[PDB]
């Protein structure tokens, strides 16, 4: 089976993708996708509950992300959910759900892109 | 558009679905779905990083859940992700991602069910 | 990073599942799910165009399915999409898109069910 | 709770997008995405059966798409599935499953792109 739990999110980047490198020399980009849904007999529609999702994406992919996308860029993200743990100074278990990004791209819904393949 | 961020999860219930009722008299069931993925040239496959996901489901749906599913039942869940906030005694912002369940069912992958419609 | 195109579908079975057996022993169920969305000032939300999808499930699940489910039953399905290239009486090719079902269950949205392992 | 059956698809465009215009003013792009999975002791993982899906996108996105993308380009797509009932030269009906695209972008898995709003 390999029931990796998959998700697709659409939204905007809270800020420029943070790019870092591990002990092992490997690349990583961190960024948070903020999704805003919408809901309808209210006259017009309305906005909705904003959802911030932290995103991790590794290696060559990550450099591409870093040098293509800015604060506020609207993107579309396919990936897997991961549960990270860590502790407070006082030893409290904290957990966050994060996204392991498999594919990501800018969204031509409201814009145009120039594709540089390889 | 109405970009509500959707997800499908498969896994087991950590324990019997907790059923409660609001001020307003409304029903709610709480339960946590634990997903276990798998990953392959290791000889055989292997298990993987377990993912606990807390789940909320409201109203008539909720009673149905409550009186159909037990600790450990393997289920399949379609729904939307929500970001809840709350604070520690000391005023720390804590956030959890939870699931608003739209459809759920037992999984005939390993079992049989008796359907009682209405 | 593999890439079978996954899908989740919710709807009603059109008919009692069709459970066959290969000479080579193994079990096979087939069926079809009608996803009827309830997605213009007239009320709140009224049916609109159903979608029908041939599903293929195999092995022990298939038995379990056939045994449990029933024309009309409401189900949730997680599968992958597959093209299978058909061949008509007249000829041509006539390719069609179908669903390798990974998991399936009856929806407790409008129903109870008792379970059996 | 609506219920258009949503899908996400990743693959390569088979051809330069086809951008038309309705007499009634409006824009329409059409194209087709080849989802090629890379999902038996021989290595690690080798191509295997592609899946091809006719996509329909509309309005301003369509312009934006046509303008930005290119035969061969790798894309991510979020859409809903629709049956549209066809009609062949010989007759019959010949129904086919397609994709109302909601969002689409080029994948930065193997590429850079500069963006323009």
């Amino acid at each position: 089976m390999a029931g990796d739990t998959t998700i697709t999110i659409v939204g905007n980047l809270t800020a420029d993708p943070e790019l870092r490198f591990t002990p092992s020399g490997a690349a990583v980009a961190n960024f948070t996708v903020a999704s805003t849904p919408r809901i309808y007999q209210t006259g017009e529609w309305k906005d909705g509950e904003a959802l911030f999702l932290r995103c991790n994406i590794w290696r060559e992919a990550a450099e591409n992300v870093a040098e293509s996308l800015t604060r506020g860029a609207r993107v579309i993200v396919s990936g897997r959910l991961k549960q990270r743990s860590f502790e407070t100074r006082e030893g409290e278990k904290r957990t966050v759900i994060e996204v392991e990004v498999d594919e990501i791209g800018p969204s031509l819904r409201y814009a145009t892109a120039k594709v540089n393949k390889a």
